[PDB]
């Protein structure tokens, strides 16, 4: 056949600070999308790069407002709204992405970047977040969970209103996975972030 | 035949502050391109001229956010987000350019311009950058390495994941070149930037 012309996507292992593992629906199956966030000193801004649509940008702003409202439940700095520039980048560039099922993935990445606590990278997430912190049901559960099982991820966070859709999965992938059902984003942040900080916090 | 129609590409020799050599792909063939960055006193702005597309404009901001995050690894001034203005120019002005494959070139040019250390100009380079330093593979490798050989450049910097496309090259070209394979951009910045700045610092 010749030179191998595709690279199979594969799970990461160690916990990263500022990074979270999301799941995406494409018309040729599901894929793993990785969301990464940096928090540098600045004046309070929000760059959103990676060819993102408008629904995804609005979901990132909703996640940031939820974290601005609860700045001492998670150990965030006291005034990051005024001293810290945030940059959300979803690689790769030159591939357009859209949709809101990425709300809790961006919430996890942003809260990991602001308070220097790593995020576990062997748990794939999906779900839509609101401004009170409610996790709302999403679409395309079957393809996303299939492609997460193909790539060696064995733990999922998923909205609680999607357990009706866990009957159309194949039995082989449903025995492989450990589904956690949530209905509130504080459970997600308590389960994903490692308890102890590593980096120096950005002033 | 008369007056020559097409001026050929030429490689520079001397190290220069603020420039870096990049490769590009056209459907006719490869091309050399040069990135230029100026860092003058100002208030923190980012002009991007030369008919750049959106993906290339986002590559520039991802590279700059990376460098704002690691500001004492490379001897950058500790507050350049407030005090300098950057301007990235890609000659020539009339031809539209697009795509994210030139992130490693822009990161080298920006770090050279900010840290006052000249970058080596006998090394062509290419590669997509992400927000935490990981290089991402690119496409169209043989046209670019072919065009860099017949312009007189015998050192390439290439992503690690593009090692598999090096068997498309002819044998004499591959014996001519000296490929260096990278994963992080710290490796690229150590290989390209000379020590010991040769300009007074912008402050
Ligand atoms: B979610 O709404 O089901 C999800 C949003 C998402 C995924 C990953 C990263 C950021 C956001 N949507 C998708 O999977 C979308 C397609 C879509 C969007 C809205 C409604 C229905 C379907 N995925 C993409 O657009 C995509 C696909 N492949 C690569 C990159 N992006
Ligand atoms: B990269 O995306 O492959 C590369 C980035 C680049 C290189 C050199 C100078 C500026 C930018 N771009 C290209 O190779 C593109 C073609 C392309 C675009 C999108 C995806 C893949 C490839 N070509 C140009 O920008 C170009 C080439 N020659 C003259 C003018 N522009």
């Amino acid at each position: 056949l010749g030179i191998p012309r595709y690279r199979p996507d594969k799970a990461e292992t160690e916990p990263q600070v500022g990074t979270a593992q999301g799941l995406a629906w494409t018309p040729v199956g599901g894929t793993l999308l990785t969301i990464e966030v940096a928090a540098v000193p600045g004046s309070g801004k929000l760059s959103l790069t990676g060819q993102l649509g408008e629904v995804m940008k609005e979901s990132a702003q909703a996640a940031l407002t939820y974290l601005r409202a609860h700045t001492q439940d998670y150990g965030l700095p006291e005034d990051f709204y005024n001293k810290v520039d945030l940059h959300v980048h979803v690689p790769d560039g030159a591939t357009p992405k859209d949709g809101p099922s990425a709300g809790i993935t961006m919430a996890t990445a942003i809260a990991s970047a602001l308070s220097r606590r790593p995020a576990r990278m062997d748990i794939a997430m999906t779900g839509e977040v609101s401004l009170r912190g409610k996790v709302m049901p999403i679409g395309g559960v079957k393809e996303k969970l299939l492609a997460a099982h193909q790539a060696g991820i064995h733990k999922i966070v998923l909205p609680k209103d999607n357990e009706a859709q866990l009957e159309e999965l194949p039995k082989e992938v449903l025995e492989g996975l450990e589904i956690k059902l949530v209905e509130d984003v504080g459970e997600v942040l308590e389960y994903l972030l490692l308890p102890e900080p590593t980096m120096p916090p950005v002033v």
